[PDB]
């Protein structure tokens, strides 16, 4: 098994750079609208320098939306995707284009971690790369990137700038929280071995919700949860293996270890892709 | 450290749908040649003993079926160079990005895009094993998906894919159509070598955790090459060698640790594991990363 990115073909014709004064970071150029973080201010429509490739973009008006800055500009983007903008929560995936002063460098596979940060790995000026999901030609903006914590990873906002987690865009000593693991991922990614070749791990026991939850939590994994247990219920018909006795096998899992660490990064739904 | 694909567009603009009878693989249009395995003019039989130069002089350029999107392409020219087909078509590929061929060597990175019937479905970064194999993660009909690397706008293509051995590894060759490692496009009983660690791979990953944060890996030793090679291979570690002490070099440089050195530690870490500790964002030690790779 290896993750995958999604191509990041279509996104990566939205990508330009935002400069304001001293300071440059990236933007996402969707019709008419430039969109980045608010950041870039630290106003009229002529002080912002946007340049699509080698062209300069004209603003022709600025707005904020919580944390985003929408900046207005004379051309629509010809490259524009069938795009829908969404909020993701904790434990799912998406891709993550970097870009460095408008230039996309690389692209992964990110999860949501459940203190709402992503483990990133980022250039010195990512700041404004987006994360999204790819449906049958739909691009699903869901990420803008705005800061690294102490700690190495990072906090962003949806598209409508909303910020993920309890973070906000001052230079304020911030820190995660402690990160879980992604109880329901590891089931799916278990799952993705049986449903290849791997099935030593699996045992005769069962075990119930609230036992599996008691000894998950003391090794810092997710709660798991009723609803969970139905979205994973395609994998038990595909596999013959009950929820809870998967979750046997990975309680145990968690006591004797045996790639070689638990995957937390590949949703259900990833796994029946 | 997350290991990055490069991002996909240029390629994603030059992948096909190509059909011969009852066979669709994926196929990449430059130009005006679609560049795909040969063994797309296979059929049912065929498999286990392809006499390929018999079927392809029993083809004409309209048994080809060519699709890019929903446009369907003349195929005007066929022609087969080593186990790749080549076929020249009407139209120029208007999306043909500023491109080369390159053939790879074991250890080397590159990324791979990954597409079913023509159409891309995901993109991953991707080390060429030392036994000539990828560990990739196909879909059902990824074959004649391509493997590259992207240097200011230029596309390198230095891999295609052609098959799947039965240890769930993959094969493929290079654009002019010569098979990395000892593999042919048959249904034979054909086995990956043994697989082993690229050490200068891991060694150039742990320059860059000291360039980072960590340190807690190193150690006082140092060590010869010779010695260090005796314990490396005892856990399946590819010898390490003179061009690979001085590919190491600049980053030896940068961190005031000599190569020797950090080939102590890693002799270290080989005997002692983790002690459930991380180095860059890993609980293993991690060989995806060349030196190239490291300093940018
Ligand atoms: C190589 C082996 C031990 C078994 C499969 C072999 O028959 C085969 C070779 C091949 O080259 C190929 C492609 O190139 C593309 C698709 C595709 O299925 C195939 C194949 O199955």
């Amino acid at each position: 098994f290896r993750k995958m990115a999604f191509p990041s073909g279509k996104v990566e014709g939205c990508m330009v750079q935002v400069t304001c004064g001293t300071t440059t970071l990236n933007g996402l150029w969707l019709d008419d609208v430039v969109y980045c973080p608010r950041h870039v201010i630290c106003k009229s429509n002529h002080n912002f320098l946007v340049q699509a490739g080698n062209v300069q973009l004209r603003v022709i008006g600025h707005s904020m939306q919580n944390c985003v800055l929408k900046l207005k500009v004379d051309t629509a983007n010809p490259k524009t995707p069938k795009y829908k903008f969404v909020r993701i929560q904790p434990g799912q995936t998406f891709s993550v284009l970097a870009c460095y002063n408008g230039s996309p460098s690389g692209v992964y596979q990110c999860a949501m971690r459940p203190n709402f940060t992503i483990k990133g790995s980022f250039l010195n000026g990512s700041c404004g790369s987006v994360g999204f999901n790819i449906d049958y030609d739909c691009v699903s903006f869901c990420y803008m990137h705005h800061m690294e914590l102490p700690t190495g990873v990072h906090a962003g906002t949806d598209l409508e700038g909303n910020f993920y987690g309890p973070f906000v865009d001052r230079q304020t000593a911030q820190a995660a929280g402690t990160d879980t693991t992604i109880t329901v991922n590891v089931l799916a990614w278990l799952y993705a071995a049986v449903i290849n070749g791997d099935r030593w791990f699996l045992n005769r026991f069962t075990t119930t919700l609230n036992d599996f939850n008691l000894v998950a939590m003391k090794y810092n994994y997710e709660p798991l949860t009723q609803d969970h247990v139905d979205i994973l219920g395609p994998l038990s018909a595909q596999t013959g293996i009950a929820v809870l006795d998967m979750c046997a096998s990975l309680k145990e899992l968690l006591q004797n270890g045996m790639s070689a660490l638990l995957e937390d990064e590949f949703t259900p739904f990833d796994v029946v892709r």
